[PDB]
């Protein structure tokens, strides 16, 4: 309303990162200020922020580093400050995928400028890479690239439904999991791919080594080299079903269901480890700081910094 | 109780939320809403003519603050025990201090919510294209073979029939064997709505929404054009309420005649809702809400 006199701003969604990241966006302008000598100033009641203690392995060793890690709790009112898709827009245009099967481009004005079918349901995220290809999986157990007139630039067939969004490599890889995890040139031929001991049903996170990260219903984080050799694996004692995601020094961090979170060296050697005693089922999210927040069931969120 | 993880989905289809932090209704039978210029009354329409519409029926445009959004899954609790699926495959039986009961393997991830029937039977279907009848014991009762993922939730009539859809909609004995089947114009992503009367309600991504006899032959169907992503709502008229993805509401009666529709320009994909005094939410993707008074 009164669009010609008063000024209007659109929210501020998350958006998947190649790297297989989900940025914040508004980042933590709503949440926190960065205090000159480096502490956080959070924009929430003073009762309600709360510093978690990590330890290191199981033998009750406290961990002393520089990370830090806050539990908050929100009130009713502070919720929005932050959320506790299947869509994605790229260039004035919105991609977004229906359990009908269809990958739709919709206008700015909400028209559909073309729709690709698919045999089965979508629930996989589309991703667009830097040539517009719109790259997205189906329950028909394919992986599709399509090109920005929605015609078919190729598509891949795996043994299981794909219903997490894919990760793209600076080399131009493609990166998701099915039946197992796979990794496809940029041309639709296949790499290589690797079995993380569980089908998976989430994104890979890629580091600027190079090195592919993937979380496991298996219980383990798997760390694996451009090559598809398995560089390591972290063992944790509850399935994981989230994402990895990698803070601003290389470290890894990730969730086991039950809210254990853990945080790895690019070494495979544990950082630290905190149990919240918090069910966790969202995947963490970051912000242009590095902060990263995991997002519990109960409404509270974690927040690390480094 | 829970606190490591914290709405009711009804046997029927429909999900209560209850209403004490969102409104009051006036003694003279008006409504007062605990929100200014963010409530908005809609007035519906009736068919495609113009016709306006101004029955009993109202309808409600919430545009909250963002501090207010307060005011308005895979998991079911039955008994004192945690009934949670998991993209693993198995359905877990938790225990209150939250150490597993116990732990039912399906041959695919499981992207459907569980429900449990009176008797303690769990119901829940998996992307093995089974539907799954456990027993409290966790032992296995029997499983129903589809040619599709099962990604909805059942829904349970009153003579204990099991609906649910998958490559079309399927109406199961409590035994297990197939009492019919019925193919919506397209696979099911939606869980049924059955009505006091028996009737089983179905909304499509064919864009109708389809109403089927206890028997499994077709009372009737309603277009719209438009793909419906969620399921349909009944309301204490037995009216029957839903959206299409483009935010089309409409509200069509028992006899498949259209009671009003209203466009609301907000793209909706989430399952309506209704609280105890038998109003129907329908949040949409902007943000909004649309509250509809019988």
């Amino acid at each position: 309303k009164w669009e010609f006199l008063i000024g209007n701003s659109i929210d501020s969604s998350p958006i998947l990162a190649k790297n297989g990241t989900i940025y914040l966006g508004s980042s933590n302008k709503n949440l926190y200020a960065i205090n000159t000598d480096g502490s956080v100033k959070w924009f929430f009641k003073s009762g309600e922020i709360i510093e978690c203690r990590p330890s290191i392995g199981k033998d009750g060793t406290i961990y002393f580093g520089s990370d830090k890690v806050y539990a908050i709790n929100p009130d009713g009112t502070e919720k929005w400050r932050f959320d506790t898709s299947d869509f994605t827009i790229f260039e004035d245009i919105l991609y977004v995928t229906s359990m009908d099967g269809h990958l739709y481009a919709i206008n700015t004005d909400g028209t559909e400028k073309w729709r690709f079918k698919t045999k089965k349901a979508i629930y996989a995220t589309p991703i667009v890479s830097e040539d517009g290809t719109i790259y997205v999986g189906s329950n028909d157990n394919y992986l599709y690239a399509i090109n920005p007139d929605g015609t078919e630039k190729w598509r891949f067939k795996t043994n299981d439904a794909i219903t997490s969004a894919a990760s793209i490599g600076k080399d131009g890889t493609i990166y998701f999991g099915s039946d197992k995890v796979y990794a496809i040139n940029p041309d639709g031929t296949e790499k290589w791919n690797f079995y993380a001991g569980y089908w998976t049903v989430t994104r890979p996170a890629i580091s600027e080594d190079g090195t592919i990260y993937v979380t496991s219903l298996d219980g383990h984080l798997y760390a694996i080299n451009p090559d598809g050799t398995e560089k390591w694996r972290f063992k944790t004692g509850k399935r994981i079903e989230s994402s990895p995601v990698i803070g601003n020094t290389d470290t890894i961090y990730f969730g086991s269901y039950d809210g254990h979170l853990y945080a790895i060296n690019p070494d495979g050697t544990e950082k630290w480890n905190f149990e919240t005693g918090s069910w966790i089922i969202a995947t963490p999210v970051i912000d242009e700081n590095g902060t990263i927040y995991f997002g519990t069931r109960n409404g509270k969120f974690y927040a690390l910094f480094n």
